[PDB]
């Protein structure tokens, strides 16, 4: 279900494996921002979700440092997987940059990403 | 400086190891919510932060399922670690519960936690 | 371009008047009677480089018929053109006791359009 | 207890009047960001809050344009007033800047401000 390759509305690529233990592991490649190529992600998901039609809660983190570039920032996505004919992961995210203490008020962006397995 | 035990303002306990590769691994024990005992956490941090006084960006996820309870929800914390004698991890968080599609509008809580080395 | 009736994807409606001073006034008709006062502000002199027009408004969920002891603010931007939109993120805070304040605020997003 | 002069943890000044109709009016002066002097605010608050010890929900908006400066941005604060012993307004806020469509993903900052009546 969750395991596979997903794309968000920006064209970013989220390759994830959902482990039986509730673990999420994989790579994220952002189409935007101070990022290039793949970054490691790790996360957790509800491996025993409700059976009443509710989505599956999940979250994951990317710290935007790889072998090529370091943005000194990290994003967490929090959301739920909705299965079915048109599988989607609906997320909201927080991106925090490292700042000085005086600039901490503007450290964190918020947004929302929707992932499907298409394009 | 990140590795060790941290406590937030609500009385929750965050036990974490910061790996050399940027991995965060540990356990979270929540003082509030549909939670009981320890939960696995995983996350990522900037393992090569700026040397200009900026904090160290980081994030982690807890899915609120363990051997004792399943809240069908997951929280991600996004923030930065700030060193010194009064070291802190300042975070904002998103808590998404699994919902049906009709209730997705109320799926996600937002808040902020500050973690310190002493409590 | 802001003044008029807008519809979200959830069947809510709001009618707003954008005053020359930057004021937003109108009524929000929810879906998830149900009309509530809305007030807000918008940038009355936006950039002319294709940037959106920043704006925000608040609705306190009390009227003559019910009171949910809560308030939503929407923060976003108006984007003009053929498919005009107001893209928003919102925060809904409910009145809680201090012990429950950690769970007082929901966050989401809404997109409003001039059609349907 | 909402009406008065409030200051947040940054030293910003929030001057507000709560109208009997649920209206919030006043001025906001930010200690940080692309802002100078006072800006108009408007908002709403629950004028018949619960009597069980719960706070009073409220929210307000500032568009960061005044006679001196225009940041092409607007902030909304959503929060609750908590009386008793030491009056406080605890908020979370969203600051949206006007952006191109390509830059809309980075349009919105989020944070939290706590206000008390204690001058810096
Ligand atoms: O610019 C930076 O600091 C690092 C790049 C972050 C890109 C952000 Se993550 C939330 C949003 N979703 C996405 O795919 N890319 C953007
Ligand atoms: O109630 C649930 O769904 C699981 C428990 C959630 C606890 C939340 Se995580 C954000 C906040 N910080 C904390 O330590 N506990 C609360
Ligand atoms: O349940 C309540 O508190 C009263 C109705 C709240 C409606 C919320 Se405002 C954010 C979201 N957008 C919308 O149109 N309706 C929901
Ligand atoms: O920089 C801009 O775009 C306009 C100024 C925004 C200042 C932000 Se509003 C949230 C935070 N609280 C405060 O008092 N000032 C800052």
């Amino acid at each position: 279900g969750i395991t596979g390759t997903w794309y968000n509305q920006l064209g970013s690529t989220f390759i994830v494996t959902a482990g039986a233990d509730g673990a999420l592991t994989g790579t994220y490649e952002s189409a935007v921002g101070n990022a290039e190529s793949r970054y490691v992600l790790t996360g957790r998901y509800d491996s025993a979700p409700a059976t009443d039609g509710s989505g599956t809660a999940l979250g994951w983190t990317v710290a935007w440092k790889n072998n090529y570039r370091n943005a000194h920032s990290a994003t967490t996505w929090s959301g739920q997987y909705v299965g079915g004919a048109e599988a989607r992961i609906n997320t909201q995210w927080l991106l925090t940059s490292g700042t000085t203490e005086a600039n901490a008020w503007k450290s964190t962006l918020v947004g929302h990403d929707t992932f499907t397995k298409v394009k």
